[PDB]
């Protein structure tokens, strides 16, 4: 509204802010991992997308950042949920992911009652009778572990990235990203064969969560039958006879759907709903053929076998809005124009209890990230001068000087506002102290072609893809030309440096 144009984004410049771009069971390391539009089977390789890591470049160097080791047990585990939130009440999905990280359940929730409602024929059940199940019958033979150490983690950020996913990061939206990988990377799974099946159930006299539980339990129990559960036997599931009354004393009714994961002459697309009192399903041939390890996939996940996608960046700015993004703060759907604003930083209260302010250039991202270009000596200054960049002819003096300069290098829209505050020390923004665009060295990574420009006396650093459309984005195309070319190693970039990507 009092928003003013500085500087007009040079014309002929171009208006394009993006461009649109399993053999065995130990592919599935490395790659990302879909939680919101998968299938919501925990562990599911069919959840497994596309290559994070490019493993076979990562192991041809350090071998030992992969880990199997055999296995030979069975396991079988029933969840009985009245609700989405009770789908978590044992932390089954929650404790896959790694320890410490914000996770956002909501996508895990959202994409099981999506199948649910996929896989059953269409209801008018009340859902105060409703309750869920879900049965895991599985096979272990394997375990596979890459190496997750923060320091490893790095190297494989810096050097051992996937080309189309390194594509992904700066061509398409964080949105865009997540869309077509997922929101996690394979660190540790399981390896064998998996019987899934979920259960819906109408309740016919209880409807407290935990009664329906009760009985769902005893249903999932008494409704499948693995006799002699040898591991390295026959199997089958639905009720019939005695076992039948069991279910028909608690509901009035009782569905229910498989998948086999692995294996053969098993059911590799989830079948369709069936009456678990009316039929029957015999997996004995399916599990028989689980005695060839050449049919095993990927069927769970480790405690912590799920890292986020920001562990395996080393962009300040695109870690967080990975992280923003999926926790529901953030959402821009497609790259956008850049543009600096000069504008009013907070810095502190006067003895008066007026609020004191800093002016400010501040690159806005194609990701749509606030980079403020912070003073760090601006809370030396004493009040009154602080005071003074609320008059509007210091305001005046001071955006125009700020635009004759960055307009030295950036041929982007600069525009200012005294009205815009922007608060960092209270809260996307980031500061970057002491910017300086006429201190800077740059070099590109040869096997990831990421370039790096750097300043070597502030430690801030900004990344881009080598692909001209993205600095003349920003309008700095010049610029960087004419930026001399110095190598640092990338371990000394991420340990001393803050990344930025444009
Ligand atoms: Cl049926």
């Amino acid at each position: 509204t009092s928003e003013i144009i500085l500087q007009e984004r040079n014309s002929s410049l171009p208006r394009v802010w993006s461009k649109k771009t399993f053999t065995d069971a130990t592919d599935f390391l490395g790659c990302s991992y879909a939680v919101e539009n998968g299938t919501s089977i925990i562990g599911d390789f069919a959840n497994a997308k596309y290559p994070v890591v490019n493993m076979k470049k990562l192991l041809e160097r350090y071998p030992s950042y992969i880990n199997p080791k055999e296995l030979r047990t069975t396991e079988t585990k029933a969840l009985s949920y009245s609700d989405f939130d009770r789908l978590e009440k044992n932390k089954t999905f929650t404790k896959t992911v790694k320890s410490g990280f914000s996770l956002n359940l909501g996508p895990f929730k959202f994409g099981r009652q999506k199948t649910i409602k996929e896989t059953f024929v269409h209801n008018t059940d009340d859902s105060e009778k409703v309750v869920h199940g879900e049965l895991s019958i599985e096979v272990v033979n394997g375990m596979l572990n890459l190496q997750t150490a923060p320091s490893a983690l790095r190297k494989i950020a810096a050097d051992y990235l996937d080309e189309l996913f390194v594509d992904a990061l700066y061509n398409s939206s964080m949105v865009e990203l997540m869309q077509s990988y997922g929101e996690f990377v394979l660190t540790g799974y399981y390896t064998g064969g998996r019987a899934s099946a979920l259960f819906y159930g109408v309740d016919t006299n209880s409807i407290q969560f935990d009664s329906k539980e009760k009985d769902m339990d005893v249903a999932i129990n008494a409704s499948y039958e693995w006799k002699n559960k040898k591991p390295t036997g026959n199997l089958s599931i639905g009720t019939k006879r005695e076992n039948s009354e069991t279910i028909t004393n608690k509901f009035s009714a009782l569905s229910y759907s498989i998948k086999t994961l692995g294996g053969a002459y098993g059911y590799s697309i989830s079948t369709p709903p069936y009456d678990i009192t009316n039929y029957s399903i015999d997996l004995t041939p399916w599990l028989q053929s689980l005695n060839d390890p050449k049919t095993h996939t990927m069927i769970d996940l480790q405690d912590g076998g799920l890292y986020p996608i920001s562990d395996f960046i080393l962009e300040e700015n695109f870690k967080q809005r990975y992280n923003d993004t999926h926790m529901d703060f953030q959402y821009q759907e497609s790259l956008e124009e850049p543009y600096i604003e000069i504008i009013k930083m907070y810095i502190r209260k006067s003895n008066s209890g007026e609020k004191l302010y800093d002016i400010v250039p501040v690159l806005n991202t194609r990701q749509g990230d606030k980079l403020i270009f912070s003073n760090p000596d601006a809370a030396s200054q004493s009040d009154e001068e602080l005071k003074a960049n609320s008059i509007p002819a210091t305001f005046l003096t001071k955006s125009n000087a700020i635009k004759d300069e960055k307009s030295k290098y950036y041929q982007l829209k600069i525009k200012a506002d005294p009205n815009k505050t922007i608060n960092p020390i209270i809260q996307l923004s980031f500061q970057i102290n002491n910017v300086d665009e006429k201190g800077m060295y740059k070099f590109k990574n040869a096997n990831t072609n990421i370039w790096y420009i750097y300043n070597p006396t502030s430690m801030y650093c900004f990344a881009y893809y080598d692909d001209d459309y993205i600095p003349d984005a920003y309008g700095i195309l010049d610029w960087v030309n004419g930026i001399p070319i110095k190598a640092v190693t990338m371990t000394t970039l991420y340990q001393r440096y803050k990344i930025y990507g444009l």
